[PDB]
């Protein structure tokens, strides 16, 4: 009894217009026959070409990241004004901007938690790093993430939560977690949440894989028990994305 | 025989799609009858909008900040993807991203240069803070700032560099440097273009002030011989960056 998958789209730093034209004509013709929330996340000055063009009922759009409050901050979109422009999704916290842009635990947990106060849907990213792994701290890493998040939340708030697991030795490498790896992962994850959010927050929550998934991974990952679909980076920018929604079936 | 002017509204992370369809009207009602180049600078996902509404022809529109590559850096924006959507003038350096986003002065500089590379009119923000003014330190700051840039450049590129002097206490402050204050700062660093770039670049080139610029004081600043235009951040989201356009007759 899993709650409704998402398949998600991250486009990062990529597109045309006429690259983005094509690809949503594609998203659009594929009919998608049962209950899936698929997002895609433009570059911001994207999203209005996407709005224009993109109709599949089973989408929504989501911003790559934002922060809290208008104001003095040359180069930055914040919440109100995504939510004006009718973007109610954000994904916060990847790791290009945890490694690149100065993004401490702190840091997201406070855009996660004003997201979350604007009404937004936020995936919320975590995941360990390679050297992390190999010290045998997935665990404790991917949860002090989590934990760092949720002291800014109230319980109400988890309704608008989604997290993703990305290991980053996964993103944009070509070495996909196995689902026994993803799986072990979204199980203390889930296990974390129902003891100290709740058990109704546990069963409700989803949980997305990332890193290298592809249309030909992803059912088997889709076939664990606790995880509930994909943000996907590289894979969907082509029309084998299509494939990936099908594979929450 | 100053260089044609420059009129240019920051408008920060700001807007509404409300507010800026009337500010828009408002830029476009007001009849400019003399040479100068406005820019626009919207926030991200306000560019299609400002590019559907915006007719005046002495105006052109900025981004606030690019990345220089696409690629895998969610949330960010390139110059490639700007380009294609019709984005050729782009703000560098401004001051919050220095400070907030940890923009250094070799990262400004790579910045200005793949700018520059990729076809783009470039204003490129420099300034001391009050700790550096009261050091003083203005003309060595200023100096290294401008200089950091250079090295990247070649003479060529000098063409699409508009340089913007912006006291960092004078931003959004209240606090507008004096006439005199800013003359001696736009002297020194076109002195310095003069003697270590070339005395053709150095005539050509606009040299902009920012920091708490407003209608009042704008046309006394723009008398000063150096002085080739305007910055703006607060007052460009009023009606009264018409007499702020107007103050570089
Ligand atoms: C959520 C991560 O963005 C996924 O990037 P991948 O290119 O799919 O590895
Ligand atoms: C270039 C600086 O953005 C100007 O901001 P101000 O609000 O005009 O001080």
């Amino acid at each position: 009894a899993k709650p409704q998958p998402i398949a998600a789209a991250n486009w990062k730093c990529n597109g045309t217009t006429a690259s983005i034209e094509k690809l949503v004509q594609v998203f659009n013709e594929h009919t998608i026959s049962h209950d899936v929330q698929c997002v895609v996340a433009p570059t911001f000055v994207h999203i209005p070409l996407v709005q224009a063009k993109l109709r599949n009922p089973k989408y929504v759009i989501s911003a790559q990241n934002a922060i809290a409050k208008s104001g003095a901050f040359t180069g930055e979109v914040s919440m109100p004004i995504l939510k004006d422009i009718g973007v109610h999704w954000v994904i916060l916290g990847h790791s290009e901007r945890r490694t690149y842009y100065g993004e401490t635990d702190e840091i997201v947990a406070q855009k996660v938690s004003e997201a979350c106060k604007q009404g937004f849907m936020v995936i919320a990213c975590i995941g360990e790093t390679l050297q992390q792994r190999e010290a045998n701290q997935t665990a404790k890493v991917v949860l002090s993430q989590t934990s760092a998040i949720a002291a800014k939340l109230t319980k109400d708030a988890w309704n608008q939560v989604v997290l993703a697991y990305e290991p980053v030795w996964a993103i944009g490498t070509g070495k996909v977690a196995t689902p026994e790896q993803a799986q072990e992962v979204h199980l203390l994850l889930r296990k974390w949440v129902s003891e100290n959010i709740g058990t109704d927050v546990a069963a409700k929550l989803r949980i997305l894989y990332g890193g290298s998934v592809n249309a030909a991974n992803a059912a088997t990952l889709y076939a664990k028990p606790d995880i509930n679909g994909f943000l996907v980076g590289g894979a969907s920018l082509k029309p084998e994305f299509r494939d990936i929604i099908d594979a929450t079936r």
